């Protein structure tokens, strides 16, 4: 999963992202069981009032989430991962729910690609990990906090 | 919706990018019944020569829109909302419409949070808004042109 | 097609960019026979450290190529266009590919907008172009290479 996070600039401090991208990621990993170093969180900051709002500008206290998944998941599964990720980057951000957007897309594994090697099923993966050569699970096992 | 707006950094002063959030949520309002609030316009700035179409380098010159939606609405409806943006757009932003790019991928409303909640479907928005909690319903009061 | 590229700042000099704009452009002309002018390219720059890889900051030498296509395509043409953006982005960026993520989405043609126009499907390619208005299509050529 790729998760984007669109935040106003200099809103998260180098360790606000690292806490967030961490609620995000262990959000995930408890929730489908797909493992910490697949996670991926890309903050794309922007000089703040660039967020409208039913055409009112916003201060930089907003933030949206947009999740890219593999399809095969039920719609209870996702409506749970949505609002632990709604109640973790509320605190880990120390941000108001209020100001909470979170979408999801799904996509064939077929066509989503990470660390060069296309993706499984969300009825895999531990499958997957294993038969990937080593060096290639070497710099995985790298990413994990 | 969430509108992502890619814009060339120097393109938009903060008085067309209100022009254009404007346009861009009074279509999706006036097509859709979405209420005000609900539909944000999120601006996102490169530096000119970050675009290439077919492999030429642009200016500041390229607007590309990308729309996130509930699922349920017609074809007919979605060209129609994607027929506005293009020639709202163009005006609010003193643009030609050659240069505008508009896509729209939707998603099912279980999976979609706004403010904390979970989208309902388009037969159900003021349903939806009449029984949240008074600070929910204010907040979204004041986020309205 | 609209391929999102999410990069670090200055992971890639302005040669770098338009090398790797021009492998995705030759992947997708390619194998999908989409004209050259109907491919964006759209980079995305962020600080290093707004990328986190299983809740570990990255250097700033990840990239993310994100493909927004039209519905039609054969799960099997997908899979080697995104192969073969893996491999030439990995040469034209002169990066690994266990760096680079690709995910396709993908949306009806009905609702996709490139140059203020709808596109067609994979259905009708050619006799598009042959009906927009000459000075589109005049504008169309410049953006070969």
């Amino acid at each position: 999963p790729v998760y984007m996070v669109y935040v106003s600039q200099d809103r998260l401090t180098p360790s606000a992202k690292h806490a967030v991208a961490k609620a995000i990621t262990d959000a995930h990993r408890g929730l489908t069981g797909t493992q910490h170093f697949l996670a991926q969180v890309n903050f794309q900051e922007q000089p703040a009032g660039n967020v409208f709002l039913g055409g009112v500008q916003q201060g930089g206290d907003t933030i949206f989430v947009h999740g890219l998944h593999r399809e095969g998941r039920s719609a209870d599964l996702k409506g749970q991962l949505a609002q632990r990720i709604v109640d973790d980057v509320s605190v880990a951000a120390e941000i108001d729910r209020k100001h909470i957007w979170v979408f999801f897309g799904e996509m064939p594994a077929q066509q989503m690609v990470e660390y060069g090697r296309f993706l499984p099923q969300p009825g895999h993966e531990g499958e997957w990990f294993d038969n990937l050569s080593s060096d290639e699970r070497a710099f995985m096992e790298t990413n994990v906090d």
